[PDB]
């Protein structure tokens, strides 16, 4: 379901979609090709699901951080711009859309969060974050609020977290370390802890989201908000006289917002690649086209040199660039999905009081690291010289495995878990145990008990007959556990601290977005992407969670 000779474009709702459609219409008029511009919800999550089937839009507009993940799954076409054309755009923007040396998207614009303030309610904005609690006390007296911004998305929360020294992935030498995730460090704790206090002292509300905060600032009910260029259009149509400035400092350090480069990527499934190329290069990425989009809802500082020269005279763009400078540009790697999901949970849970700050962030680190290790794929291989024609869907396999382990004595369950837990990280222990359980399934062992056979005992029912289903369930778990390398250590961390349910939830969200649908034909050895591993991870986690039933370790 793609469509030849027609362009379908997906872009986020807060951006200038109407303005982009205006560009679309100018394309239709000249070239005679129909351009539809849609703005699905959960757009970034929907695309990889749809694109994996072969369906989906021809062009996708998102910030560059998602694109490496898309590229690794093979859902983006490599772009081939002319060297002459590349010279029209700033070179750093190209770097944002370069994954493993291939260009994978057209950079459109640079966006970064800036502090937006109402000049009437407050003539002089606060240079520090630590001033804000005081001013809220003051503005509460006039019936107003000091600060409201979106707390649901970590994009907005992050600059504060990153200020004193939070980071996503350590970037030393010039290359990212996936195993080193900086959400559990002191600076991150400090930053988040502060944010939580503002909610704890009724200066902000945990329930606040994009709609509420935007509404409140534009109705004049609050003195400040934190937001990107796109937001300015709706404030302009509003009555408010506003300014755009640098974000407040925390612990005498600047807020470090993550910086996105809004980028357009061409679906690998699309037959309209040359159409898309022409549309982006010659129609969108021109002074005329960008102006159309920008006029609807501002892009920020565009990638196009010619048009940026015009825009840079604006004071609001200068404010945006000062913030972008103080912050860091987002990595485009696949692991960013993992990072973001982890932090999203942590922040919401610490704000809602569901977990302590130190706990939420300590989980986020484990889960981010586990996951990020899962998406690696590079330098993954085997060593060797029965095998198992497993014939079964993976969603089915788990359904069966969980069903067998459900029907077990609480004492046997505990015995299984302890024996499986010892395998995490130790390949010899996992190898030994697979041979043992295979010996029982072939031969005969019988009721009894031991210091490592408490498991083998649990394969037998309450009459001392063997349940074959139990043994294979264990073998299937161990076969899955083999696929896992570095993240085994983190699965063990999760089991220990009791954060498997969070990990599972997270694995489930990045498995594109289904499970039922991310399982069809049984392993043909012709597939094998991030999929094979994430499945194993999901299995290993789900089983350990099932066995750590309810609330136990
Ligand atoms: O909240 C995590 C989210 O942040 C970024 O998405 C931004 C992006 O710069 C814009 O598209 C704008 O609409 O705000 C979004 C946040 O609401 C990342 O691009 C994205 O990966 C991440 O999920």
């Amino acid at each position: 379901k793609i469509e030849e000779g027609k362009l379908v474009i997906w872009i986020n709702g807060d951006k200038g979609y109407n303005g982009l459609a205006e560009v679309g219409k100018k394309f239709e008029k000249d070239t005679g090709i129909k351009v539809t511009v849609e703005h699905p919800d959960k757009l970034e999550e929907k695309f990889p699901q749809v694109a994996a089937t072969g369906d989906g839009p021809d062009i996708i507009f998102w910030a560059h951080d998602r694109f490496g993940g898309y590229a690794q799954s093979g859902l983006l076409a490599e772009i081939t711009p002319a060297a002459a054309f590349q010279d029209k755009l700033y070179p750093f923007t190209w770097d944002a859309v370069r994954y493993n040396g291939k260009l994978i998207a057209y950079p459109i614009a640079v966006e970064a969060l800036s502090l937006i303030y109402n000049k009437d309610l407050l003539p002089n904005p606060p240079k520090t974050w630590e001033e804000i609690p005081a001013l809220d006390k003051e503005l509460k007296a006039k019936g107003k609020s000091a600060l409201m911004f979106n707390l649901q998305e970590p994009y907005f929360t992050w600059p504060l977290i990153a200020a004193d020294g939070g980071y996503a992935f350590k970037y030393a030498a010039g290359k990212y370390d996936i195993k080193d995730v900086g959400v559990d460090n002191a600076g991150a704790k400090a930053g988040l802890t502060f944010l939580v206090d503002l909610i704890k002292n009724k200066h902000m509300n945990a329930d606040t989201d994009y709609s509420i905060a935007e509404a409140a600032f534009n109705k004049g009910e609050t003195a400040m908000t934190i937001n990107g260029p796109w937001a300015w259009s709706n404030i302009d149509t509003s009555a408010v006289n506003y300014g755009v400035t640098v974000l407040p400092t925390f612990k005498g350090q600047p807020s470090k917002p993550f910086v996105g480069v809004l980028s357009a990527g061409i679906n690998a499934a699309s037959p309209n690649k040359e159409l898309a190329k022409e549309f982006l290069e010659n129609y969108l990425l021109t002074d005329e086209g960008l102006e159309a989009v920008n006029k609807d809802k501002p892009l920020g500082a565009v990638a196009l040199k010619s048009y940026e020269e015009e825009l840079a005279k604006d004071p609001r763009i200068a404010a945006t660039m000062e913030n972008a400078q103080k912050g860091e540009i987002m990595p485009n790697i696949p692991q960013m999905s993992a990072f973001w999901y982890a932090v999203r949970t942590a922040v919401i849970n610490a704000a809602s009081g569901r977990q302590t700050v130190d706990a939420a962030l300590a989980a986020a680190q484990t889960n981010a690291a586990a996951m990020s290790a899962g998406l690696d794929i590079h330098f993954r291989g085997k060593t060797k010289s029965l095998g198992s024609e497993d014939s079964r869907n993976m969603k089915e396999k788990l359904e069966d495995m969980e069903s067998v382990l459900k029907d077990l004595t609480e004492e046997k369950r505990k015995d299984v878990l302890n024996s499986l837990a010892k395998c995490l990280g130790k390949e010899d222990i996992r190898q030994d145990l697979e041979q043992r359980v295979s010996e029982v399934l072939i031969s005969g062992e019988l009721h009894m008990e031991d210091p490592d056979k408490p498991l083998l005992s649990s394969l037998f029912n309450a009459a001392g007959v063997l349940v074959e289903a139990r043994a294979k369930a264990i073998l299937d778990f161990l076969d899955a556990l083999l696929e896992l390398s570095e993240e085994q250590q983190f699965v063990a961390e999760a089991l220990e601290k009791g954060t498997l349910p969070l990990l599972k939830d997270q694995v489930k969200s990045v498995m594109e977005q289904n499970w039922d649908e991310l399982a069809s034909s049984p392993p043909d050895m012709d597939y094998d992407p991030e999929a094979r591993i994430l499945c194993a991870l999901y299995v290993v986690v789900s089983i350990l969670l099932e066995l750590a039933e309810g609330p136990t370790s």
